[PDB]
């Protein structure tokens, strides 16, 4: 029994990590998935890795024209959207003294601005009864060295779920934020050394009660819950999938 | 597809409302379910309503001997516990001026004390990898007229999830709180006398909730099913609000 | 200046630690203070240490009769109550497997039950415009080894502030919870004195500000919630924990 | 008498509402105050209304050059900063469908970007032991019609307090967020008719347990707490001054 039989889903940043794992499980559950991202190469590989009911679209969420084009493709092909997973994101570690206007803009364009407009332009296609999902982060409720702009961006993403819960209740659409903890993705690697990238995993595992970094498939599933009708009476929440990290 | 295939679950207060709906969906998902409660009549009717892989046990959670007996029955029959749903509860509306020592005790015995000991005595039977679930309430994060003791009890239940997340991580057991909002159960009916003024209470909580309706027990069951399942395998210590947005503004 | 000039305050557990420091600063600010507690010895020493506008009353908050007697004394002497500081409390460290019904009762009687009734019986004496204050704990939003009942009790105390904010708004009374982090009091000692410094070193390591709080620093935060500076502050949870819970 | 005797304070958006009331009470408590804002007229009137130990500086917080100039003036005159009150802010009500890139930028430039950089450039002047204060809003923890960007910005401001608590603990500096509820200021007037501005007040008074809109002087005081040594063991918090509104 497929928990998303025939639902159409749109996943932003679906060619890697969380989005990709969520794309797999979604397809596995019988959905049609549009994976969105910038890298052509990784979009195709993802589309291959999934093998079914996926189309891969190239689009930069910081660009209004790329998003307009995305949603045009969505209507040609699947017509409406049951589930939206605003999951594009990135981090640059910089402390307060190091913050430049460009760093601020780079961080907030993809993480917040981009997000905002991907949900805005999906609106005409969203079916009433639809579920939207925003990826924030445990960073949104913590004070971490050099996460200044990223944490603040993610805190802003969670706030958008509250607001959109109010603005869209009139169409029976649920907007929810998922806040991953430490999930094993390329995002840990890309913040230089791969010796000191394992320092970062060992640290976040030490910190988390469950004593391990999360798997992307475990975030996929939590997102699947909020996507499914099992979460039919769940709106506006912040779901922590962090092994207990923020829960003490 | 059976998301709890062959998992043994124990549901406290499983002869009514939330526990019962959660018992159904659990069985539907291929589990074995022990529904616990005080009323003999409603236990049997529930056991009938479910129709399979259920056994109904009579036990008052405020009584240590009833719990000891419960877990003895569990050990005979299914041997171990994969999922525990501490979901027994009740409310008496009383304001601060009205609070009596008995009212305080009644409220806290079932809601907190009982809860505490049902999880304590399940411990030897819990499989590592197991999932425990505590039913608190949006009341835990709100200031509602005459919910003084109930809200405080529920706030305490949520705290136990944090603590037990730390104490039991060494056995890979997840403890999570679910906080329902306004779910259509006999708990709304049994506070007030009139059934005209019990609909006033539903209309009020529906007005308050973004989604504009009282929750269905089957919708709580499902959220509890999530926390019960492996889909929530990296989710510990949380407070899951299933309240249609009520506390999320 | 004297930010509590002529206000009458009642402090529960005022013969030690947080209550005592809060009693000093309160008096310093020109209030009349009733310090409440069980130990006769420590009540008198506190009453001496303060030196002015204090009366010390013996009362166990788990006893209804001791509370009835307390508020009778308050009436005789100062007549009404401007500020109430429900600050009695205690902890026994026990894990889930160790929890006994007695341990559960002991913890919840003082921390919650007692608290509940001290605010109930103060009600007739509270002036409209009054401020009530409840002492919970960072424990209320954390999962600490062996703090099962204490943390849960404190989480319940914070909930009572939300409720009482609603129930008493009609009399313009503010109810607020203060949640201390690690404040240097006898509560750390009474849970070896070598392994009591292990507990301080651990909570200082954990807290951004890198140190255990002083009781005088809690007193002041409680003084804020007591004063008119916190006129438009109701139902809150004020963390005075050096950042501990914030991350 | 005088809880800020000889402390130098810098207040951003100090020619009106919250900042101005906070400027008065600060001066009343024996501080030196720099009130910052864009309007020349209102800066002078504020400087007059206060009457003592104030200097008024014209500066747009969205402009790096205006901030550099501000802190140069501060160096000339008082040399160091004991208390910083990042309190500049503004709101435009727009729902999700109405959000334009410009509206997004306008909102986030003052409320977040500006804020970020006013704290960055104060850093060299801040005395160890200093207290920073950020003005967010109950909006940060709520889902209000048409508050999309403002609420999200304010949610981000609160996040910066957590982070800066970690980053600056090494200099014994406390960073705290204050989240006002409904305070009687020109910010209510300037969104909307003055008939339909007094509703907005009736609505927020209805909502708040204490049954009234807050006074600016009552926010000033709460900010004075966080400014003073009475809050010497208080870092990283979110202080709600909302009459109970968000505390249910
Ligand atoms: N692991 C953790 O600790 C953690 C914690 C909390 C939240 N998260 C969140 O999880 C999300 C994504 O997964 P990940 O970060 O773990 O792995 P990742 O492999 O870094 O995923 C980032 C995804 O975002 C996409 N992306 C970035 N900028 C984009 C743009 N302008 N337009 C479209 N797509 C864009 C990437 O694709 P392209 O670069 O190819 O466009 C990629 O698919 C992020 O929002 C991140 O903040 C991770
Ligand atoms: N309905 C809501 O919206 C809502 C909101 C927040 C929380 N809750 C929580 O939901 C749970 C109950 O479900 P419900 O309220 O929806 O339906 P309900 O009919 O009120 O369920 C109460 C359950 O607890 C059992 N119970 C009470 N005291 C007990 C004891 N001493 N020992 C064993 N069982 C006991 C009841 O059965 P017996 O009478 O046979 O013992 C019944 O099965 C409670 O934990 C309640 O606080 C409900
Ligand atoms: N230090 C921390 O880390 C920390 C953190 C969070 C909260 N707190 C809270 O702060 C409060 C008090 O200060 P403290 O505990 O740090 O110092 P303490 O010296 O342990 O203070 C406890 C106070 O409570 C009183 N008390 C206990 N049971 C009582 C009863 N039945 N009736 C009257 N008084 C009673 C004690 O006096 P008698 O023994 O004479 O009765 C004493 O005055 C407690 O509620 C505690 O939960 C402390
Ligand atoms: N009133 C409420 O209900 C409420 C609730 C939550 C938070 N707040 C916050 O309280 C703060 C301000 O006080 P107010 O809002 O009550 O009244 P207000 O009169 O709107 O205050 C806004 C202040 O910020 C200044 N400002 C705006 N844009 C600026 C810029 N680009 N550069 C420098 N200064 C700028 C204004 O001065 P110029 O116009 O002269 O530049 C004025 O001094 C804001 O942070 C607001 O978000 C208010």
């Amino acid at each position: 029994m497929y928990r998303l039989l025939n639902k159409t889903a749109v996943i932003t940043g679906g060619n890697s990590g969380i989005g990709l794992a969520t794309a797999k499980r979604f397809v596995a559950e019988g959905a049609y998935v549009f994976i969105v991202g910038r890298r052509r190469k990784e979009l195709e590989q993802a589309a291959a890795e999934i093998g079914r009911n996926v189309t891969a679209v190239k689009a930069d969420v910081t660009k209004l024209e790329d998003l307009d084009r995305l949603y045009a493709i969505v209507r040609e092909q699947r017509g409406s959207i049951d589930v939206l997973f605003a999951n594009s994101g990135a981090i640059e570690q910089k402390t307060l003294e190091e913050i430049t206007p460009e760093h601020y803009d780079r961080t907030f364009d993809v993480n917040v601005r981009g997000l905002i407009f991907t949900v805005q332009k999906a609106l005409p296609l969203l079916r009433d009864g639809g579920s939207v999902i925003l990826t924030s982060s445990v960073a949104g409720v913590l004070g971490l060295q050099a996460h200044d702009t990223y944490s603040a961006a993610k805190a802003a993403v969670r706030s958008l779920a509250r607001t959109w819960t109010t603005e869209l209740k009139g169409r029976s659409i649920r907007v929810n934020a998922v806040s991953p903890g430490a999930i094993d993705t390329p995002i840990i690697e890309n913040q230089s050394t791969q010796e000191e990238a394992d320092e970062l995993r060992a640290k976040f595992a030490a910190a988390t009660p469950l004593g391990r970094v999360g798997r992307p498939e475990e975030l996929a599933a939590a997102v699947l819950f909020l996507a499914s009708d099992d979460s039919s009476y769940v709106a506006g929440i912040e779901l922590f999938v962090d092994g207990g990290l923020t829960q003490v």
